């Protein structure tokens, strides 16, 4: 048999939801209960990277995450590979001597090696970002002829929040009203430069409390929570028409109050389901007292707060100098473990990090130390893109194997 | 000017909601948007003690709570005060002397003092048991004609949840649909003999945090919740009915799914509004986390929980077995502070009180230390009653002024 290996390296930004996506429809296709919308993130620190491979002489499909192997026995995994795989189509590399006719995908084995750069206990949606670079990589390695809304479908069924980074700047999961879930599709509201000015800062939270995992927790509050309903057919339409006028015309005052009043909606959810589920902690409760202070000793608001399936706090600041003064009042209020490089304690961004009295106004009162694993800096950034450097591939040219 | 001195001296048990009352439909005669129900406290470390004097010789309306002065221009006070008067009689003690016509209460001003045995930093409402004790005090001292559920009323416009401390056992505060707030009255459902077998434990949480008021908090959540109209209309009826029905047959595992879900689904309005609120901390989540496992860890369940407007935490055990196992359970999760007198550290019973491995088997892992200030165990109790011995009034017989 033969021993070419043909190989496609991506890069996908993860995401962050301001109008949550809580709750199935559809256990296997991966359908909502209501619409989402979220903002890509820049890459960096926040981005998965990923190398998909085929070859004759594969006999498994196989994947690596971070180094390490792992199952692709999963129904993710599998309907994800099942969906890619049934839309390839011919491919050739003339100068390799390479013809893949479309019935050959049937049979080729695939090699997956992916790396989250976000640190994997700190707490990041890796699933978010893995996914669709699965999903875009192996799109482009099997010649697949679909525009990104089209894989934002197939994406979706690895995991529902995959499906919006397809997309950069700000992006629309519609929940779609088919059964085959066809129109459960990302569709880009704007781009990332329409609101180039937000700034955003992750406070990764301490906590050794484990998580109720996003797709266990909705569907206990699916079976339990009697306020879900209620939101989904009766929040969440109108405040998706909202945040999208918002988004248009960059209404930051809107802006925030929808994306604060979603996540607390949503951890309000999480408390109604029986079993509660507490995913944020005293910490969190912390940043958004002082996310509220600063904002009503400024009049107009200056910062949104949102969380996810975690205590990690997300704060997206109206502009880079809010950035430059939150960033110095968060590092007043969560000072770091004793002898800490400010280089490790906040990653991103480097002309914001590089940057008082008049603060202290807006905060108030200084906490313990080391309520903070360390802050991220970051932006609204672009979609996924292909890797043509190929010192940046994870698979071995030759082998196929991990690098 | 006459200087004789009448007095009267009730004790007034606090209650402890098992379905929550949150949201006025009236903030002036205090009506709310559900019913609730509550169970009635033994009076041990929890009751509040009351003492009213009328005399011609007072010039001013005045009370004394916990030694202090303070005002009762309020309109709390001004309501209960007015609505009593309203309907005070003709009184006469033949062996003073002395003939209180109807009219003269127009005039006669009074002395309250009043003395609540919840410690004031800790966290108990001593709203509830305080203005139904002035209610009921003050319904003897004017010889008012009216049996406790019309007194409800009038303690109801004090504060909401007074209203239910007018009877022992399990008491309904029925919303009423009258617009005078004539029907909004408390009712008992069944005497505190009948479920004489539960016992309760009151985690008293450390915190500092100061906690939002009840009654600025609901008008909050009245004002910004957007779930707090659904459990309005279509949770807590259907609730109100499962819970009577589980009181009148002693279902405690129907009892310990509506208590532990409408505590959680009040604390989860609480987040959903805008701001939002919390009440619970991190410890109040461990113990939940507690009584979750216990439960589990012993099939049918053994434990409720319920959580005010802050972190206390109210356990309401199956049995006395259960309690005597519980409260062993929570010394080992809630070790005290160093050098801690336990006659100090569990208040209550003194029997359970008095009184291991296989523990270890449902509660897991021990907390770090001093994370509660005391536990304080209790029962179902009876309601108010008159205090005959003088030695126990707080207003001097002479002066009608605090002893
Ligand atoms: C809380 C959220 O982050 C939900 C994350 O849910 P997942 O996308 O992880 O769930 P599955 O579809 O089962 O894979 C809010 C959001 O991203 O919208
Ligand atoms: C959370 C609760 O304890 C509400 C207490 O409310 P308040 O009775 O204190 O409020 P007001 O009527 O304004 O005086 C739940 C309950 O007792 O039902």
């Amino acid at each position: 048999e033969e021993k070419w290996v043909v190989m496609v390296t991506a890069q996908t930004p993860t995401n962050i939801a301001v109008i949550k996506y809580w709750g199935k429809r559809d256990e296997v296709r991966i359908l909502p209960i209501n619409d989402s919308i979220s903002v890509t993130l820049d890459p960096d620190h926040l981005c998965t990277l990923t190398t998909v491979a085929v070859s004759p002489s594969f006999d498994r499909d196989r994947m690596w995450l971070n180094g390490k192997e792992i199952s692709l026995s999963g129904s993710r995994y599998q309907n994800c590979l099942r969906e890619i795989r049934s839309r390839a189509d011919d491919v050739e590399d003339k100068e390799k001597g390479i013809k893949i006719a479309k019935k050959d995908w049937e049979k080729l084995h695939l090699h997956i090696a992916s790396h989250n750069n976000f640190p994997t206990a700190a707490g990041l949606a890796s699933s978010a970002a893995g996914f669709a670079c699965l999903v875009f990589a192996l799109a482009k390695l099997m010649n697949v002829n679909e525009d990104p809304s089209q894989l934002s479908a197939i994406a979706r069924q690895g995991s529902g929040s995959a499906c919006r980074s397809l997309f950069g700047g700000f992006v629309k999961w519609n929940m779609g009203n088919k059964e085959d879930g066809s129109d459960s599709v990302a569709v880009q509201l704007v781009d990332d430069k329409h609101w180039d000015d937000l700034v955003i800062i992750i406070a990764v939270v301490s906590s050794r409390q484990k998580e109720t995992s996003s797709t266990s927790g909705m569907r206990e509050s699916v079976e339990t929570s009697l306020l879900l309903q209620h939101r989904a057919k009766e929040v969440v339409p109108v405040r998706i028409l909202q945040m999208e006028e918002a988004i248009k015309n960059r209404d930051f005052t809107s802006f925030t109050k929808l994306t604060c009043s979603d996540s607390n909606q949503f951890h309000a959810v999480c408390m109604d389901t029986s079993p509660p589920i507490f995913y944020m902690n005293d910490t969190s409760h912390r940043i958004i007292s002082l996310v509220e202070k600063w904002n009503r000793s400024a009049g107009t608001p200056e910062i949104a707060y949102t969380f996810d399936a975690g205590p990690n706090a997300v704060m997206i600041a109206r502009n880079r100098k809010v950035a430059v003064e939150l960033l110095q009042g968060l590092l007043y209020c969560f000072p770091p473990k004793p002898d800490t490089d400010m280089k490790s304690y906040v990653l991103g961004d480097t002309s914001i990090v590089k940057e008082p009295q008049g603060i202290k106004d807006k905060i108030g009162s200084q906490d313990q130390k080391g309520e903070v694993s360390y802050f991220i800096c970051s932006r609204p950034g672009r979609g996924p893109v292909v890797l043509q450097d190929q010192t940046q591939a994870l698979l071995h040219p030759q082998t196929g194997l991990p690098k």
